[PDB]
């Protein structure tokens, strides 16, 4: 069966919830081992005590950059970036968990959870899962995000691991 993972998330130093995905690993294995390692930790590195550093109100919830905690960094389980694998997967909706990426190609270890449907990324990020529970921790996210991005409270994903 598909992985289940979850985050447990703190903003400003205080417990909103868990967010529990379902990975797609049925339609993207690659990209959904990815992930899921990188929750577990079990390679040695991932997104424990890492941030949602770019949050757009009526957009998605952007995360994973534990190397560089602002955008610009992450590394995947493969190497610095992998492939898009397909994009079978489409941006229906809120709860969509998807890969953020600086191009064609360019997967590593940032992704973001949308909170509305994003059809224009629809061939351009590869998705892989989506909230299972926890859309209450994703919209508390989501209302500490500005237009610019910059998170007006310090999110922190203080742990995370796989459930099935
Ligand atoms: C740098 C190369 N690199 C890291 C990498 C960079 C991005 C691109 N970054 C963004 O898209 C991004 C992130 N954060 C914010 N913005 C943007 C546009 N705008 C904001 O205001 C905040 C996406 C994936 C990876 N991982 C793959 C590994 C890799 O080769």
């Amino acid at each position: 069966g598909n992985p289940l993972v979850y985050l447990d998330v703190d903003a400003n130093g205080k417990p909103l919830g868990r967010v529990v995905l379902e990975l797609k690993a049925d339609v993207v294995p690659k990209t959904a081992e990815n992930f899921r390692a990188l929750c577990t930790g079990e390679k040695g590195f991932g997104y424990k005590g890492s941030t949602f550093h770019r949050v757009i109100p009526s957009f998605m919830c952007q995360a994973g950059d534990f190397t560089n905690h602002n955008g610009t960094g992450g590394k995947s389980i493969y190497g610095s970036r992998f492939p898009d694998e397909n994009f079978t997967l489409k941006h229906v909706g809120p709860g969509v968990l998807s890969m953020a990426n600086a191009g064609p190609n360019t997967n590593g270890s940032q992704f973001f959870i949308c909170t509305i449907k994003t059809d224009w990324l629809d061939g351009k990020h590869v998705v892989f899962g989506h909230v299972i529970e926890g859309m209450d921790v994703v919209k508390k996210i989501e209302s500490f995000g500005s237009k610019s991005g910059r998170t007006s409270k310090k999110i922190v994903i203080t742990d995370c691991g796989q459930l099935s």
